[PDB]
């Protein structure tokens, strides 16, 4: 069946944004987005993330961060 093309961009350039942009768009909490932000920083030495993931996802993750930071009304700091 299907496998990595080994000599092309395409399989990586789908890789970048396949669930992660959803995972941040769904993060529901800045405190979680920030854990996603640490998990992004934890991961991308363990793999590669090219240019493509980093901009697309960060601009979204940071995209959400401002929203979520408006949404700072989170657990125990405000119950």
């Amino acid at each position: 069946g299907s496998h990595m093309l080994l000599e092309f961009k395409q399989f990586l350039y789908e890789a970048s944004i396949d669930e992660f942009m959803g995972k941040i768009a769904s993060c529901q909490t800045l405190e979680g987005l920030e854990e996603l932000e640490a998990y992004y920083k934890k991961r991308v030495k363990e793999t590669e993330l090219k240019d493509t993931d980093d901009i697309s996802v960060r601009d979204a993750l940071a995209g959400k961060r401002a929203e979520l930071e408006d949404s700072d009304d989170e657990v125990e700091e405000s119950f």
